[PDB]
């Protein structure tokens, strides 16, 4: 099997042309301009495109890595980009290592055979497509403005994110509902105002088979977008569901889900969360392996709370 090349572009020949002639991949179907970053939000005469700079990794910190500590969610931290939903999902993703292995290659990385060109995969329309994007990648001030790592010099999901706008025409294409658009397989929607009654095992067979999960809330006006809650919940924002478990609190039964803000911060402050003595319930083993005091915008909340503080669970099956 051989996923199919976008735009024809073969990823060893060009790397290899660009190796030869001692230069560096400049994408010609997705170059470093205001076209590649949108049209509107981030159109040629958005304020927000004000100060943006193209550099590749090189440019970017000392000693630039493909993948660092291995490819996780927490290499997913949003940008200034409203692309929640295909963070989300890329998040999800990484716990399914099978496939991830085949959206992310590992035959590319700074060091060796190294020329500014790098390629994933990406599951669309029932077929494998391949796409290359070169590595220069929009900043502001030195950072990066888009997706980024909590390792600063990690960039996997920096260029992952960028190929994904490239298939999608530019950066821009990737804002504005659900996994779909970014994933393959067919996505099944609950409205956990309406949930089935076996849900919670729906949601645990779903993360052991490796589907993808993500989950929001509903906004009343396009000025309650993004708006945080009283419990630090955002609104319009979609989270990664990446954990399930029913865990013995003082004797009772507790149904327990995690859920991951793409934006790597900004947690739910209610019980379950990362601080609550809540924790002191559990027996201590079945703490050390569930929990930890960390801001990386993942944290537990008890089934209940969360179905009664988000709006919308979507499962993509993969297979
Ligand atoms: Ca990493
Ligand atoms: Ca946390």
């Amino acid at each position: 099997e051989r996923a199919i090349k976008y735009l024809n572009q073969d990823y060893e020949t060009l790397r290899n042309e660009c190796l030869e002639a001692g230069a560096l991949f400049q994408d010609p179907s997705f170059p470093a301009l205001p076209s590649s970053l949108g049209f509107k939000e981030l159109g040629p005469y958005s304020s927000k495109t004000r100060g943006i700079e193209w550099k590749r990794p090189t440019e970017i910190c000392a000693d630039p890595q493909f993948i660092i500590g291995g490819a996780t969610r927490t290499d997913i931290c949003q940008g200034a980009l409203g692309d929640s939903w295909l963070l989300a999902a890329i998040a999800s993703l990484t716990l399914n290592e099978e496939i991830l292995a085949r959206v992310v290659p590992l035959d590319q990385s700074f060091q060796e055979n190294y020329a500014g060109i790098f390629h994933f995969q990406f599951w669309q329309y029932g077929e494998w497509v391949e796409v290359v994007v070169d590595d220069r990648l929009p900043t502001k001030d030195g950072e990066l403005l888009f997706v980024h790592s909590a390792e600063g010099s990690e960039f996997w999901s920096a260029l992952l994110e960028k190929a994904y706008a490239k298939i999608n025409g530019c950066y821009e294409a990737l804002s504005g509902e659900g996994f779909e658009d970014f994933t393959g397989g067919i996505a099944e929607w609950y409205e956990l105002r309406k949930p089935p009654p076996n849900l919670f095992k729906i949601i645990q067979k779903a993360l052991e088979k490796g589907s993808l999960l993500g989950c929001s809330i509903d906004i009343t006006s396009a000025a309650d977008s993004e708006a945080v809650t009283y419990q630090k919940l955002v609104k319009g924002h979609a989270y990664s569901v990446t954990g399930a478990e029913e865990v013995e609190s003082s004797g009772s039964l507790q149904k327990l889900i995690r859920i991951r803000n793409p934006w790597g911060q900004v947690e739910w402050t209610g019980k379950w969360n990362d601080n609550c003595p809540s924790w002191n319930t559990v027996d201590p083993e079945v703490r050390a392996n569930l929990t930890e005091r960390q801001e990386d915008g993942e944290f537990w909340m008890s089934f209940s709370d969360f179905l009664r503080h988000y709006s919308r669970l979507e499962i993509c099956n993969l297979t």
